[PDB]
């Protein structure tokens, strides 16, 4: 019963995108207003259960009256004779439809120290091309993992920001400025072992590697303030978007392609250029035990970044669905809601890996490959 | 016999040759070459028309030949002997013959240092005419907003490669930085290239559409210029000159059809780079020049002032983009062998790298045509309205 006046809802939602006249937009209009109003009345399959004077049935049903009225305002346009106001006055209701533990700061604690640790051990001992690269990365790094503290004292006192709202656009870029500086060095670092691996034959690389992550974190530097959200009753930092589930959907998408698909097809398309390369070549005595071991290194800067990246954007890409009305069931949206700052961590602690993956098998990379 | 049509039986049997099974279908494909390349010795280049043929151009040619020839004498004796891999693999060096003539049938002292000093002055210009941009927009804080954020994006990108041709010309064309950079940042340049001609379009629509009165439109505009960039990256490799001693990153087609490939590539950069983009960029002109000429003494000098806006648009874009264009059509022409007067092949060659930097050069306009006049578009037009 109420997976039907939702399916109507959902149903005329799209008819009102494809529809050319507003004879076509006000039909569709009045039978979700129909629906919404036989909807309003009707109790739920995960709150049958539940009392009809109760506080949650005092919300969801105004609720209703919201998308009621939502529904009244795209009606006066869609009778004006204003197809593409109706049209975007629907795209509210989407947002309607969607609107409807100290173990994590210990842990984000012991992965900076350990983190800041190996990478100063990288920056002291580099104290080549392929070892400029290896300097940076260790810098992203370093600076990356100099915001952990922020964030578990922002977690400790459960999403609260009371460092002020320049913080919360400055830290909140400087951390995206250097996240994607580590990811675009790991792939400079891809691309620089798969050309030394086919041919024995960096002043510009670097500064644009730097340039390319400014420009990431612009909507970073856009969008970020601290706000009021009324259902919480608390000041967070977050992405004040303008009234806002397409601007939510259209970042998510963007933080996968910049930061995982495109990275990841370079890293990819290397680890298997080399493997190529390293297989055509016939070893049979010790270099056959030699090209095993390189195919090795070659092996872990790959899987380590799907490892530490892919759970967060799986996470990321399953809440661009949410947003855009794909999956809709709450205890699905609960799980990426509590597993979200675990798979944060994970981001960071590819910072802890990248020493033991470039810099400590570094000199065993080339004296390996100049043998083969 | 027509010296082309010579070497596409030479280049056909090729193909004959590592495609055989048995000696007999070899030495077949071979006596076929051989009667053809003894054919094309005779004839006189399609370019050499003017030249007599005691001249140690047209000796060099008919010598080419002869090496030709004796290569093909080799593989047939190996062929005529029952030796299959032998004879292709004896075949293989003829491609060695074939790419050393359409190298010299089909120079770096050209150069100038006005251009490398002209590519630098315009980059930091518009690098900073850009960032201006995106720090105006932090400033700040609309749809059509969110275009100029990326076509600013696209043009930062797209100067920030200057520093890599302005320095690939000052070795007169030798490639230095390795051949998967060839193919990453000659790639890296046509993907933002269109993306930043791309996102004007979508610029002259929305101004349009507003006129009359998005999550989709920017990941499907990068989608496009994603694949209107695979030939470049395909084709795109380092390519040794063996006349000038000098490894050049050049777009490397198959030599089988290399002539067919450089016009048909040249005609694809004027369709989706230069006739369809100006088709909406004028078609958007005209939809509010109809718009605002419709629908007075106070009132004529608002509406005068946003036309001028419109029209300015347009005509950057053809002053930036019209004569490189241009040069490229007259290029294709000569692929095809339309034009054959190297008077003429020559100062295409000496304006391209400044029929080039124009192309860059609207990068800098843009700034000035919609984010510095984005506010006054806006007032202006809820005015009228
Ligand atoms: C190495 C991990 C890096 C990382 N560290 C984080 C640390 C803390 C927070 N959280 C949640 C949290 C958890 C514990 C305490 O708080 C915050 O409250 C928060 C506050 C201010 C700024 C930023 C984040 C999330 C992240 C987080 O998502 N990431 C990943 C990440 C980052 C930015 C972008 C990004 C890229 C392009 C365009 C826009 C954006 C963006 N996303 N949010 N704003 N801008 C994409 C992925
Ligand atoms: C904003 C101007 C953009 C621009 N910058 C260029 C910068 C440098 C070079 N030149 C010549 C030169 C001059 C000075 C120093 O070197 C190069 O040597 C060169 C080397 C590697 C990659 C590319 C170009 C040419 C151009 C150049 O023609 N263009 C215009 C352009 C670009 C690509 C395409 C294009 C479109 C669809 C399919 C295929 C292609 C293509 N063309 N060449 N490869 N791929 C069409 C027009």
């Amino acid at each position: 019963d109420l997976e039907d006046n939702w399916e109507t809802l959902n149903d005329n939602l799209k008819v009102i995108e494809k529809a050319d006249n507003a004879a076509q937009v006000k039909d569709a209009l009045t039978k979700m207003r129909a629906a919404a109003l036989d909807a309003q009345k009707a109790t739920p399959p995960k709150l049958e259960d539940k009392s009809p004077d109760s506080p949650e049935m005092k919300d969801f049903r105004h609720g209703f009256d919201i998308l009621v009225g939502q529904i009244d305002d795209a009606l006066k346009l869609a009778n004006e004779g204003k197809v593409k106001e109706a049209q975007a006055a629907a795209e509210q209701l989407k947002t309607t439809r969607n609107a409807y533990l100290d173990a994590i700061p210990i842990l984000y604690y012991i992965i900076f120290v350990i983190g800041f640790l190996v990478n100063i051990v990288v920056v002291t001992l580099f104290c080549k091309v392929s070892s400029i690269y290896i300097f940076n990365l260790a810098v992203a790094d370093l600076l990356l993992l100099a915001t952990l503290p922020l964030w578990a004292t922002y977690y400790s006192y459960r999403y609260d920001w009371l460092f002020g709202p320049v913080m919360c656009k400055v830290f909140g870029s400087f951390l995206t400025l250097n996240m994607f500086a580590s990811i675009f060095f790991i792939t400079c670092m891809s691309v620089d072992r798969y050309q030394s691996v086919i041919y024995p034959f960096a002043s510009y690389i670097v500064p644009l590697v730097w340039c390319m992550a400014c420009l990431s974190s612009l909507p970073t530097f856009y969008f970020r303030d601290v706000r009021t959200i009324e259902y919480l009753g608390v000041n967070a930092c977050i992405m004040a978007f303008p009234p806002y589930a397409q601007w939510s959907a259209g970042i998510a998408l963007m933080k996968n392609i910049l930061g995982f698909i495109i990275p990841l097809i370079f890293i990819a398309t290397c680890y298997f250029g080399i493997r190529k390369h390293l297989l055509k070549t016939n070893s049979y005595g010790k270099n056959r035990i030699t090209r095993d071991q390189v195919l090795k290194m070659a092996a872990a800067v790959v899987l380590a970044f799907i490892i530490c990246w892919l759970p967060f954007h799986v996470l990321t890409f399953l809440d661009a669905l949410a947003w855009m009305g794909v999956i809709n069931s709450c205890e699905v949206i609960a799980v990426i809601d509590l597993a979200l700052p675990f798979a944060i961590l994970l981001g960071f602690t590819n910072s802890c890996v990248n020493p033991f993956l470039y810099c400590f098998v570094g000199n065993r990379f080339q004296q390996k490959l100049r043998s083969v």
